[PDB]
């Protein structure tokens, strides 16, 4: 694989978005590797519905949390996903209203990668794309983050409390990272985003949930 890649710059990243106070990150992540796999496929760009997502995915708790797997099985099952356009993002939990009509893309499964290495997450990275992951993101250092390459040593691997979007990696000023999308809005980090340490001992437990769907 390269030593950088930037999705973003390729055109398989999708403006960030805002969650708003319903704790849907898990839905933003899912939609955003979904989104991903959509451009690669079709050559497409488009805005996926994460609110398909928290009012569909029986298995999860809609704003009070969530897994991708279950995500991607929900897509695979229901053989669809609505465009945002479709079904727009409210920010709180309804019930299932999956319009067939509005439907925009589907999944044929998911991988995940192994956990905690984050040599075979790079690997995914380059080879099929944005992967959706998770991490400790309680640290105020987290919320507060600006400029640079972001490492605490507080960080807890086995605290994983947070769904983003890994859309690269790379090297600044030395320093290995992971590009993260974040969907707390534009307003927050570096326009929405935020660089991760990479090879740092699986920072933040940046490897131990990772995955991709299938399309
Ligand atoms: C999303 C994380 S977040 O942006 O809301 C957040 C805010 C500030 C700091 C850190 C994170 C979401 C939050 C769920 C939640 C809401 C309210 C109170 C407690 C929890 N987290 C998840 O959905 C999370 C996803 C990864 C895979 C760990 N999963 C999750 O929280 N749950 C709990 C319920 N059972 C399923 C998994």
């Amino acid at each position: 694989a390269p030593d950088s890649v930037d999705y973003r710059k390729k055109g398989y990243v999708t403006p960030v978005k805002n969650q708003g106070q319903c704790g849907s990150c898990w839905a933003f992540s899912s939609v955003g590797a979904l989104e991903g796999q959509l451009k690669k496929k079709t050559g497409k760009l488009l805005n996926l519905s994460p609110q398909n997502l928290v009012d569909c995915v029986s298995e999860n708790d809609g704003c009070g949390g969530g897994y991708m797997t279950n995500a991607f099985q929900y897509v695979q099952k229901n053989r669809g996903i609505d465009s945002e356009d479709a079904y727009p993002y409210v920010g709180q939990e309804e019930s299932c209203m999956y319009n067939p009509t509005g439907k925009a893309a589907k999944c044929r499964g998911y991988r995940e990668i192994p956990e905690g290495n984050e040599k075979a997450l790079k690997r995914a990275v380059a080879r099929v794309g944005p992967v959706s992951v998770a991490i400790d993101a309680s640290l105020t250092s987290f919320q507060f983050y600006s400029k640079g390459v972001y490492y605490d040593e507080s960080c807890n691997s086995d605290n994983l409390n947070h769904a983003v979007l890994a859309v690269g990696y790379g090297i600044q000023k030395g320093n290995k990272h992971w590009i993260i999308k974040n969907s707390w809005g534009e307003n927050w980090g570096n326009k929405g985003y935020i660089l991760m340490a990479r090879n740092k001992n699986n920072a933040c437990g940046i490897a131990n949930l990772a995955s991709f769907p299938k399309m």
